[PDB]
RNA sequence: ACAU
DNA sequence: CGATGT
């Protein structure tokens, strides 16, 4: 109903898909850019997505900030909830990296905690998410 | 169908 | 138009 403004947004930016991804996360409020993640030569749309909330919730919970969190990719909350990435994505040498990062993410969520509420940014009534890339 |  | 996902 109502944009929780106190919140991290993030969002993923590629080039194809599959191709290059990468990540970022802003203030909601004020759209400043609070981290971003070098280009990874091949990934998903939904790996980066996924990567790109796990890294918020490293980032506030470092910061030991209670914000939630917004994305748009209803598949990346799952996955989050999950604590799986199920990617169709081939593991092979060319994908290693994507694939090192989702596996070290997944890792993460399996030894610690939080209480980060992970939201579904409502793009119809909302417009884009303000991580958004533009492209 | 919905979300990208 | 293509691809990634539930
Ligand atoms: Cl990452
Ligand atoms: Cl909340
Ligand atoms: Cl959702
Ligand atoms: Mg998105
Ligand atoms: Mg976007
Ligand atoms: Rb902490
Ligand atoms: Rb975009
Ligand atoms: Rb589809």
């Amino acid at each position: 109903e109502e944009i929780i403004w106190e919140s991290l947004s993030v969002d993923v930016g590629s080039q194809g898909n599959p191709g290059i991804v990468e990540y970022k996360g802003v203030d909601t409020k004020t759209g400043e850019v609070l981290f971003e993640r070098e280009p990874i030569p091949i990934g998903t749309n939904n790996m980066g997505e996924f990567l790109a909330i796990v890294h918020g919730l490293r980032y506030l919970k470092e910061r030991n900030s209670r914000k939630p969190i917004y994305s748009d990719s209803q598949t990346a909350i799952k996955w989050v909830k999950d604590k799986k990435a199920k990617s169709t994505l081939v593991r092979n040498e060319e994908t290693a990296l994507i694939w090192k990062l989702v596996d070290e993410a997944e890792e993460w969520l399996n030894t610690h905690t939080y209480e980060t509420p992970i939201l579904k940014w409502q793009t119809d009534k909302w417009g884009e998410i303000k991580a958004d890339y533009g492209r």
